[PDB]
């Protein structure tokens, strides 16, 4: 997961 | 999941 | 995960 | 995972 | 894990 | 929010 | 938030 | 945040 | 953040 | 933060 990904500022978060 | 993302400013979440 | 990223502020994370 | 990375500012965390 | 990585200010961790 | 919390499995999110 | 909390599995997130 | 907490398995963030 | 924590196996990240 | 703490093996992370 998140696979490119050009900016985060947030949260990607896999469990 | 979050697979190309261009800006992300939330939440991706994946449980 | 978090595979290419161009820029990071936020949380990336994988448990 | 963190594989290209630009810049980090944030966490990356895998567990 | 941290592989090319330009610049790391932040937490790049792996447990 | 999420203020008393028993037990957690799923998303609680504020944005 | 996250204030008392017994056992959390999932995500509690703040943005 | 995260304030008493008993066990955490997933995760708890504050951005 | 973080503040009593019996158990953490997980992530607890303050941005 | 991180403030009694009985048992760490993830991760706690102030930033």
């Amino acid at each position: 997961f998140a696979e490119x990904v050009g900016s985060n500022k947030g949260a990607i978060i896999g469990l």
